[PDB]
């Protein structure tokens, strides 16, 4: 599924990531914009082998397991293919984890090179919350 912007937004609030550790929403449609251009089905490899999926490209280094990626872990308990559905459940409170982890949201690298330190409130501008 490709979300819409404000559609994406909405279901993020829904789910509680509107300022969850402190991130204001638009950190999160920030982050899923430059991680999957909002398209749930994204997955991308990283050069230690492991895989990246869905909308906020949750790695299967520590989070998920795909059967893959040797030496890994699956903190969220879940297989890396859940992240790949329409329904953005598992990848919200598997990103709940992850940004509690220690390192905010610098979890994601997109976020602190694309996001951190402008004016993400501009990507929920317009948007019926
Ligand atoms: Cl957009
Ligand atoms: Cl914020
Ligand atoms: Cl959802
Ligand atoms: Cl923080
Ligand atoms: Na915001
Ligand atoms: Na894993």
């Amino acid at each position: 599924k490709v979300f819409g912007r404000c559609e994406l937004a909405a279901a993020m609030k829904r789910h509680g990531l509107d300022n969850y550790r402190g991130y204001s929403l638009g950190n999160w449609v920030c982050a899923a914009k430059f991680e999957s251009n909002f398209n749930t089905q994204a997955t991308n490899r990283n050069t230690d082998g492991s895989t990246d999926y869905g909308i906020l490209q949750i790695n299967s280094r520590w989070w998920c397991n795909d059967g893959r990626t040797p030496g890994s872990r699956n903190l969220c308990n879940i297989p890396c293919s859940a992240l790949l559905s329409s329904d953005i459940t598992a990848s919200v409170n598997c990103a709940k984890k992850i940004v509690s982890d220690g390192n905010g949201m610098n979890a994601w690298v997109a976020w602190r090179n694309r996001c951190k330190g402008t004016d993400v409130q501009a990507w929920i501008r317009g948007c019926r919350l």
